RNA sequence: AAGGUAAGUAU
RNA sequence: UUGGAACGAUACAGAGAAGAUUAGCAUGGCCCCUGCGCAAGGAUGACAUUCGUGAAGCGUAUUUU
């Protein structure tokens, strides 16, 4: 794997390069290449470097000064917009598409929420879905919301933290785990009134259990 | 008797 | 013509002063600040116009002395 060099070194190398590329400009300069660095003149800098020829044309002196500090900052300006251009292209789809490496293992959370009248919060939950790149489904019944969502590890984490804290009658995950492949499609909704309505449909991508352990953990609740 | 030598080029 | 002297004589010069002198910028060190890139990571916001007939249900001859 990869190495991580210490802070000493890090000033080392950033030195030893600073030095490498000043020295090369050093001898660009003694051979002749390019130009010998003017001094850089600053307003306050003005009456030192260019002190004598400032009494006998002020303003000329002044318009040169200033084009050499607007020159030097064209060039810095200019460097940062000419990185930035690499955000243009590499934004949303190459700083924002991660997808969290989710290859080899889905992590599956099931939650059952009691209360769940509210669209605000399925319109949240879809959208952090939707942002996130976390498939799953939600099944609606009588006091039963199974929301189930596969995903990455990232987007799994971000979910639980999201439907136990930033939403709020109670949810609690009853079965957080990993499969093989994926089983559910993209983010919709599916309302049945009738258990059996629920079962035949979660079993249709084998996920029949899920069903099965909100109806056991409903009946355990309501028998203590 | 001293501690009181300018030095330097040029023949 | 040919010898003395040559540590001398004369000619020139004589500041026998005191010195690595001094102005500018950049680099380098430090602490911020600003902008962009790189590698990750936090917290959080967002939804989908008039009247009659025929039939059914309801109603406070005890409570406006």
């Amino acid at each position: 794997l990869g190495v991580y060099l210490t802070k000493k070194e890090q000033k080392k190398l950033r030195r030893q390069t600073r030095r490498e590329a000043q020295k090369e400009l050093q001898e660009k300069v003694r051979l002749g290449l390019m130009p010998p660095p003017e001094p850089k003149v600053r307003i306050s800098n003005l009456m030192r470097v260019l002190g004598t020829e400032a009494v006998q044309d002020p303003t000329k002196v002044e318009a040169h000064v200033r084009a050499q500090m607007a020159k030097r900052q064209k060039a810095h300006e200019e460097a940062n917009a000419a990185r930035k251009l690499t955000a243009e292209q590499r934004k949303v789809k190459k700083i924002k598409k991660l997808k969290e490496d989710i290859s080899q293992g889905v992590h599956i959370s099931v939650y059952r929420v009691r209360n769940l009248s509210n669209p605000a919060k399925k319109f949240k939950i879809e959208a952090n879905a939707g942002q996130l790149y976390l498939t799953g489904v939600v099944v609606l019944h009588k006091d039963v919301n199974v929301v189930v969502v596969e995903g990455g590890p990232k987007a799994q984490k971000k979910f639980k933290r999201l439907m136990l804290h930033r939403i709020k009658n109670k949810c609690v995950l009853v079965w957080e785990g990993t499969a093989k492949d994926r089983s559910f499609g993209e983010m919709k909704f599916k309302q049945c009134p009738t258990e059996n309505m629920a079962r035949e449909h979660f079993k249709k991508h084998g996920a029949e259990h899920y069903w099965d352990l909100a109806l056991s953990e409903s009946v355990l609740e309501s028998t203590d």
